[PDB]
C-alpha cells in the first residue's frame, strides 16, 4: 500500500510540506507515502515514472513539469494519478491547483491601494511553467507600472541578479513593491534589501508567495498556498480512486491566503 | 533481478540536511540502477517502525538511515534481511557502516576561530542535549575551547517562539564580553539569528553568530558558518550501501566527513 510522490525539487518547503499532507492523510488509512526528487529532471522524472510504473506502486501523486501524455506513456493506466500545484490541459487525472491569478490580482490590488504602484516581478522563466505565469498575468491585470525580471534557476549570479534588481526597484522613485513569484527568489534577496534599507515599507515593499513560517519574522504581507493543505487534498482525492470510486478529472481549487 | 529500491529513512524532511541528503545518496545509487527512495519519519519514533515494518514487507534492497532507531529496533523488524548504512548518527558499537561528522573538532575548532578574533563568551543555542549525542558531541566541543559559556536548549516538541528569542537575547546581553550565538541545529539559526541581525544585536564587534548550517540563503546576510556537506554524506553513505549490495563484507566502521567552516 504504497503511493509514490513525485515533486519538482525536493529542495522546495512547498514540496516537502506538501508531502507532509500527502502522508497525514494517507496514514488514517494504514497506506504510505514515499517520496521521489525530480530534481528538476525531465529525464529523472521518466527513469522514475517506469521504477514506480514497474514496482507496483498502489498510486501517483506528481507535482511536476511533465506532459500527461509523458506520463499515459509510461505508467498507461496500471495506477491512480492525481496532479498538484500545475494546470496542464486535456489532463485525464483529477487536479489541485492555487487560484494563481486571483491570488496574485488581489495582492496587487491591495498594494496599488496603498500606493505602491510600481511593481517589481522577481520570478523563474515564465514560459516553463503555467502557474508562473498565470501569477505573471493577475499582477499585468491589477498593476499601473510593472518590470519584470526572469531568472534561470539552471544558471545565474546572484549579485548579478542582485544588481539588476536593486536597479528595477529604485530606478523611478515611484512608490515600488517587489513581488517574488516563488519562495526562493523572496529567501534569496529580499533579506539583504531589509538589511540594507531599500524595502523600508514607506517607498518600497515586498511581497510573494511564501509559506515558510521564518521570513514573516523579519513584518511583510506574505502569500500563502498553504501546501500541505493542499497535499491532504490530494490524498482525499486518492483514497477515493484506490476504494476503487470513479474519480472525475477536474480542477480542485485551494484559495491561496494574504496573510 | 529485485525492486532495486533503496529506502532512505530521514529524521525529518523539513530538514535541508536531510533533502541534501537524499540528493546525494540518488546521485551516487543511479550510477548503477538503484533507486533511492524517501521516507520521512516526521520526528516520531514510532512512526519510523511503521516505515521500517513496510520497508521489510515491500521488499526494498537496502536502507540507508538518518534518523531515531537503534539497532534493536532494526534489528526486531528487518531481522537483517538487508544491508543497512547509517547517517549523521555517532552511534557507538554500531552494528553496521556509518558516515559520521567529527561533531567535537569541528565544534571546537570553530568556537576557537571565535575566540582568537575576541569572543570569548559562547551562547549555545540547541535542541535537547541528552535527546541526542551528536548534540551533546558539539556541545562538548565548545567547552573545550571557551570560557563563558551558557546554554539555551529548545524543547523542539513545545516551546514559543518569544519565549526562546527572549531569553536568548538575555543571555547574549548579560556582559560585556564579546559573544557568538552558537547554534547548534540549523532550523535555530534560521529562526532566530534574523531578527537579531535586523534589530542591530548581531553587529560582528562585540556581538556575531554561528552555527551548523547548510542552507545558502543564510550565508547571504557575512556570517561565518559551519557545513556538514549533506550531499557528500548522503553520496558517500550510497557509495557503502553500492559496497554491500555487490556483496562486500564491508566492516562496520565510521566514516568521518570533516565538516567545513566557511566564511
Amino acid at each position: 500500500k504504497l503511493i509514490a510522490v513525485i515533486v519538482a525539487n525536493i529542495d522546495d518547503y512547498f514540496s516537502t510540506e506538501l508531502f507532509k499532507g500527502i502522508s497525514s492523510i494517507l496514514e488514517s488509512r494504514g497506506y504510505i507515502g514515499v517520496l521521489f526528487d525530480a530534481n528538476a529532471d525531465i529525464e529523472r522524472e521518466k527513469t522514475l515514472l517506469r521504477a514506480i510504473g514497474s514496482r507496483g506502486f498502489d498510486g501517483l501523486i506528481l507535482q511536476s513539469f511533465s506532459n500527461p501524455q509523458t506520463v499515459q506513456e509510461i505508467l498507461h493506466q496500471q495506477m491512480p494519478v492525481v496532479s498538484v500545484d500545475r494546470e496542464m490541459d486535456a489532463c485525464p487525472w483529477p487536479q489541485v491547483v492555487t487560484d494563481n491569478f486571483e491570488a496574485a490580482k488581489a495582492a496587487t490590488t491591495a498594494f496599488r491601494q496603498q500606493g505602491y504602484q510600481h511593481v517589481v516581478v522577481l520570478t523563474s522563466e515564465l514560459e516553463l511553467s503555467r502557474t508562473r505565469q498565470e501569477r505573471y498575468r493577475g499582477i499585468l491585470a491589477a498593476a499601473q507600472d510593472v518590470d519584470v525580471l526572469e531568472v534561470s534557476e539552471s544558471s545565474y549570479n546572484h549579485s548579478e541578479v542582485h544588481q539588476r534588481l536593486t536597479q528595477l526597484i529604485t530606478q523611478n522613485d515611484q512608490k515600488t513593491v517587489a513581488f517574488a513569484l516563488k519562495e526562493r527568489w523572496l529567501l534569496e534577496f529580499f533579506p539583504n534589501l531589509i538589511i540594507s534599507g531599500l524595502i523600508d515599507n514607506q517607498t518600497v515593499t515586498a511581497t510573494g508567495f511564501a509559506d515558510t513560517d521564518f521570513i514573516r519574522r523579519m513584518k511583510l504581507t506574505l502569500i500563502t498556498q498553504n501546501p500541505f493543505l493542499m497535499g491532504a487534498s490530494s490524498a482525499e482525492i486518492m483514497l477515493r480512486q484506490l476504494a476503487g470510486e470513479k474519480v472525475a478529472p477536474e480542477k480542485m481549487v485551494i484559495p491561496a491566503k494574504l496573510q
